[PDB]
């Protein structure tokens, strides 16, 4: 840790990091460069209550645990020179750094086949995006969503609640192929279908003409608005240009170090080790942005601190479904706790590998999720019959281990 | 570049690197730690003329362009401490370093289903391995090779020349799936089949009993010896333990930097950017080991030098086939120069993407390969009709661009 500290990006990873630097006792300069002209804010509300209530003053991040930080909002870092230890800003200024931290997140992938579209086609990442989409959620209008990932499905649920007709096109045979157990994905499809979402599996968009979207089965979907949610791409351009190791994401170790001395990276922009799979992955979650930012800050201030070690997890709020998912989507065994039913949905899935818990899912069962994450963290090997048995208390099991 | 320099591994990447350090003018200490008790040697001969002639004194690497290097042969680096800047050796000594270079290569993957085998099962990476295999190439004996990659096929050709009966089991529908155009792989299969190799595609080994290997189609192959060639795994254990970013290979940028300050990596142990695909890959070639070692050395001595920028290529010698392959195995177009025939095989393949050359293959046509590599390097977009036309001189084309 060399002063001054400069962070590029003012999202959750950046805020979490700078707050932890302060809390851990670093008293040198901190400057944060954020391209959005917005008081730092959290993204999960954008496809949830914000999309429904529209009050941005409910979604701001708490920067009060980060005193004495200059936030340069509405400014873009254009490049950095890792020899000179400087960053070039879009407003013509240059910042010196001792330690540079790249927390620039990721951007929605565009759909090449809609590039020349003459109808509204949006993606959903920013507050500006959310406002633009919400303005078009007219009751009885038709929305097409491209992509059956969590954000697309959260938008689908939000739009149906708003009285919007929703169609959704997914290239895979299932929803949430990226990070969800098949049992969960099958149920989620049944839920959205029951709520009036017109789901099209194993279809892709081939183009569009005069307000109608074309599919690869040679058919058509008329829509008033298209929202594309086919994944994201790391915002790693400054890193690539500066000669850091990148591949749709900046490679970092558990200390957040890039291949360039004195340059670190955090959050959605990073490709990092998933301790459960033992492979490098881009981990695109709120918990990662916060926890990785905190861990990297802590170890910079106190080199005796361990590197980042948290196991992955996320949640999704889709209408009546409060979904929580931790760890790996599959192993060699799944245990189902509760009935999987559209009538008052409430269940837990547990994924095992050779008897060891490697993942878990809770649907409308938050009480079970914390204990399961603890069992997951220690690689617990509980009695499978006990894990299945409804009479088993999971909190006690986690306390006993 | 801080003295002293310590390199872990004494293969081609290490020798190439240390020779370049000297040639570029670095005069400080260089110490190389090599676990094999062997004068540094090249591996390609092991499945080629060595396997046939057995003279190791024809396969040694030239270390004369690396004066004043202490080579600690037959010694294993057990760990390094990147804070203390030391390396712990198996002989009880410790080496200090200013700059540490990890050039530890890769090891053959074992076949889990043969782990408890009670018949000879070998892999082919080292001189010791080659001697052990050669000792068992008894004429009229039966060899089973597991894996239809280049080393397995070179061994197949060598064994057939020696009068050994050869069967080969490949999980994929084709040979050389890793880095060869399908047109080449189809031809190579026809060649080996015509030479008496018993090829089994879309088969896997499930186990073995009393000198017989079992397959997943429920059948059997009797053999006197099994050689497993199912790929390699990076020797990145010291890097993983020391906290560097690794995933079956140490991530490096174009300067050879790892995520740990003052630690570099080179050759088979690295995962690095392929400029043609724009993705990170482990590049398992002789040309990479040499060229990456040279580039990393050059830039350490002269920071104004560019990073590593060479495009990938390899060769394989399989009986009557002298195969050369550069760049990508496929694009959106292949152009075939010459007839593809078992009668005096001689042809060239050119892979294009939107008219730009992205790969090339020469079979028994070395004269064409150099010009094609030059056209590939500049991303030439030659006239496709000219590229096909047998009347076209490729050397002139490369000279004109
Ligand atoms: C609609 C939506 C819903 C989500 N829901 C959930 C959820 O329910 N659960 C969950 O686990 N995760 C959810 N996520 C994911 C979560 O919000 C992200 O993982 C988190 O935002 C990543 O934070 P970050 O700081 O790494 O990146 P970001 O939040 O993207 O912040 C990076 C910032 O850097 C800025 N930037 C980029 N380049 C530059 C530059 N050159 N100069 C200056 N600034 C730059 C970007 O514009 C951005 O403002 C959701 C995300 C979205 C978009
Ligand atoms: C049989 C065979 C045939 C091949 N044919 C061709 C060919 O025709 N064309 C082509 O392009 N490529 C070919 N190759 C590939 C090429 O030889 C490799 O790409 C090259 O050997 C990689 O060199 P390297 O220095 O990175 O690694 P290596 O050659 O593996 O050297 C690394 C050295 O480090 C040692 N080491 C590992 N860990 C430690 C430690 N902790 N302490 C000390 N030493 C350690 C290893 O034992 C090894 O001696 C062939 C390889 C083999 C095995
Ligand atoms: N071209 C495409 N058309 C339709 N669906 C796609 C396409 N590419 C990817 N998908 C699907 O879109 C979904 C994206 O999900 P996810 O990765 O969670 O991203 P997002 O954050 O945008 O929801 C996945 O289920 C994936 O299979
Ligand atoms: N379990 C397996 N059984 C049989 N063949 C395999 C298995 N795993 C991989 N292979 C095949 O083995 C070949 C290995 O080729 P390559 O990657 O060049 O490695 P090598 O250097 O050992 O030849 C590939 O064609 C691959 O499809």
């Amino acid at each position: 840790l060399k002063a001054p500290v400069v962070v590029l990006g003012a999202g959750l990873a950046s805020v979490s990091f700078v707050a932890e630097l302060r809390q851990a006792g670093y008293q040198g300069l901190i400057t944060v460069v954020g391209d959005e002209a917005e008081r730092p804010y959290d993204r999960p509300p954008l496809s949830k209550d914000f999309m429904a209530h529209g009050d941005a003053e409910k979604i701001r991040l708490d920067c009060k645990r980060a005193p004495e930080v200059e936030w340069l909002l509405g400014v873009t870092a254009q490049s950095f020179d890792p020899q000179a230890h400087t960053v070039a800003l879009s407003d013509g200024r240059t910042l010196p750094y001792g330690t540079l931290v790249l927390a620039t997140g990721a951007a929605p992938r565009a759909l090449p086949t809609l590039q020349g579209a003459t109808m509204p086609v949006h993606t959903l990442r920013t507050l500006e995006d959310a406002r633009r989409i919400q303005a078009g959620l007219r009751p009885q209008s038709r929305l097409l969503i491209v992509g059956g990932g969590v954000i697309g499905l959260e938008l689908a649920a939000t739009a149906r609640t708003a009285g919007v007709h929703v169609s959704l096109v997914e290239t895979q045979p299932r929803l949430m192929s990226r990070a969800a157990p098949a049992t969960l994905a099958d149920f989620v499809a049944r839920y959205h279908a029951a709520q009036g979402v017109d789901l099209r599996f194993e279809r892709s968009v081939t183009g569009s003409v005069d307000g109608v979207v074309l599919l690869d089965d040679g058919t058509r979907i008329a829509a008033d608005m298209v929202v594309v949610g086919i994944g994201v791409l790391a915002n790693d351009a400054l890193a690539r240009a500066a000669g850091l190791a990148c591949d749709d994401g900046i490679f970092v170790d558990a200390y957040g170090r890039t291949t360039c001395p004195d340059v670190y990276a955090l959050g959605d922009v990073t490709r990092q080790r998933n301790p459960l799979s033992g492979r490098f992955e881009r981990i695109e979650t709120w918990s990662n942005a916060q926890n990785q930012g905190i861990a990297v800050a802590r170890h910079l201030v106190d080199p005796t601190a361990p590197g980042y070690a948290e196991l992955p997890w996320y949640w999704s709020d889709q209408g009546a479904l409060r979904i929580q998912v931790a760890g790996l989507a599959s192993g060699d065994e799944e245990i189902v706790r509760g009935e999987v039913s559209l009538d008052a949905p409430k269940f837990t899935l547990i994924e095992l590998q050779k008897g060891r818990i490697v993942g878990a899912t809770c649907v409308n069962n938050a009480r079970d999720f914390a204990p399961l994450r603890r069992l997951l963290a220690v690689g617990a090997k509980p009695d499978r019959a006990a894990l299945a048995d409804p009479a088993t208390d999971l909190r006690k099991l986690a306390a006993a281990v």
